[PDB]
């Protein structure tokens, strides 16, 4: 408010209460553990869908929400509007590591379900994954026939968790996993952002990009 | 490179000597002074059109930046694929305070230029700027027939020019005019970032969304 | 108040809009100006006297703001307490940066003035201060017969007065010199910590060392 | 060393790979637990007791480091100069914590042993612990008849043990103690500042004032 609010020392040093992590100190604590099942949230955590996402505003609700309960915007979301999503470095060195210790890697969201999706795609070719080491998008939730996160997460035996929100995190506690959050970009369309480490977490330093 | 490289709290503390701005700063600045030209660079500075360039990249040229010298990319990204670009909240808040002023807003891009574009039609749209303070997008180079960014600044009589890159700057300062920076998204696919404030000028706090 | 309060980018990379600056800059910004009067705070700006004014606290005021109306206090605080203040390290680059620029050196304390002081010999020995351009310590204030920090800014024509505290950059303001702003270090017993930067000024960076 | 050198948004957010906690979040993961003993290093972990060691060094070895080495300094810094020391609110807050829960506080020192000792008396007095939960001053180090750091945590049966140099966090890692790291203050005499981090241990947020 004041047009001149100025700083003090105390401000610009003060740090919260985050446990910080890095790839490496992740990839030390996993050393000697045998190939096992992880698990990546999609928007946000490996890719930077807000392209698509604003696109499907504007497009279908430039007055609220209704969009993301659109299934014409689905359709296109999950058919090639990922094209314009920015695969994110985080991601790339998370993805590389675990693909180095042959692990599976998952990904799990709770976009809305379509009759087909070119996601999975995007991301293995993206992300470069071996064929071996992928799996298809999981689209989790409590509609009818569906199971949630968490649900997933026990299914496949998935031992680690990266996500950006909340939900994200607290799915992983549920069952015992290891959620770890990743940043969500603070020019991300979908906010507010979460609060990175609101359950005493580990939280990936650098991961907004 | 350490496992555990630490910190201390000179570091954490620790400030470039950058100008840092804000938008009140900037209007209080102008007090009392008649409407004027003002100019904006369009990339990173008003939209994050990255998702474009990545896509392009991706379909014209994925191991090189030939992309950039395609025709055939300029038509897709000047013709709809800023649909999928996201515009700035730093640039809402500029763009509104110089509507507010009565000012004439100028977008100056170094983007090739092409038969068609709706660049200016998303920007209007987007900003809401009122007709009578929106001009065409102005497309600079040092192509045969083009005027290079600081010409036309001196021929808009454009007194305040914001942008992202040391160009930007440059353009400004070599015309007497005052240029101002945006800071570059960190998940920007133009890298490296610039030294935002390695002109000793203006920049604008948290104008990186 | 919340036991894992988390963060997030925004908040991460959040700037106040201000003004910093570098020794390196200053010395730019008078590059071919001849010799001329600059000026010091004492406490908190060149000395780290927090010791003194803690120990003098303890001893004479443990439940009060007394010991600073204490004659018996600032006897022992103006004559050998200040062994125990340590001198700032911008305080020596700014210092050596006016001597090498063959400037007069000028220090203004509010400070309550005692018979004798050492605090001027104790300043000249620890900054290496050549006799040339050393001059005792100004006590200024609105006691009877002293005149205001303004008063012996005009008076010394005093061109640069640097300083931590509101009323520093202030005093400078009043009479049209430039108030050059220092961090006030956040163990300093004297809080509330300044909001360096609150009139606009110039703030020196990394400052409270 | 460039006159402007500017900055961007990754180095802005960028965050060193750091397990940082509260002084709440350290009480939280104490719940239940008995009465225990915990301890303290003294310097820049407790006291900001560089005016001593400053005074000590221009008054016995302003060309070396030879006053450390020096009978009449420890004399002089073990009987009274500590009454120049500022405590640091962080351990206000831990010494309160721990005396909150019945704990037995000690501290253990790096500095030479003296005939007499005011040091304890200073720290029971400023910290406003009771003589229940206070214990002397332990003199730990590699001199004949002294026991080290770690060989004292091991007799005090120490649980935790706060300090700001990599030698008190070793010295619990040794014995198996949780080995907490307090911030040294920019501002202290005694450098470089270490790497609080540098072990992968907790690191207590603010910790510099
Ligand atoms: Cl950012
Ligand atoms: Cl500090
Ligand atoms: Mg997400
Ligand atoms: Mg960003
Ligand atoms: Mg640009
Ligand atoms: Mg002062
Ligand atoms: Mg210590
Ligand atoms: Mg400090």
């Amino acid at each position: 408010s004041p047009l001149n609010p100025g700083t003090n020392v105390a401000r610009l040093a003060e740090q919260a209460p985050i446990h910080w992590v890095s790839v490496a100190q992740i990839e030390n604590s996993l050393a000697g553990r045998p190939p096992m099942a992880v698990g990546f949230d999609i928007d946000d955590t490996v890719l930077f869908s807000s392209p698509g996402f604003w696109r499907g505003k504007k497009t279908f609700s430039p007055e609220s929400e209704d969009y993301l309960k659109n299934p014409v915007f689905w359709e296109k979301m999950n058919n090639g509007w990922d094209e314009f999503s920015i695969p994110k470095e985080v991601a790339r060195q998370l993805i590389d590591m675990h693909v180095r210790r042959g692990d599976a890697i998952f990904f799990v969201t709770g976009r809305s379900p379509t009759k087909t999706e070119t996601v999975s795609k995007t991301l293995a070719d993206n992300f470069h994954i071996p064929a071996t080491n992928m799996n298809p998008v999981i689209f989790a939730g409590d509609k009818p026939g569906q199971n949630t996160k968490s649900q997933w997460l026990q299914d496949k035996n998935i031992r680690i968790f990266y996500g950006d929100s909340d939900n994200d995190i607290t799915a992983a506690r549920d069952v015992g996993a290891r959620g770890i959050r990743i940043l969500r970009a603070s020019n991300s369309t979908y906010k507010p952002l979460p609060q990175a480490g609101a359950f005493g977490e580990e939280v990936i330093v650098n991961s907004e990009y």
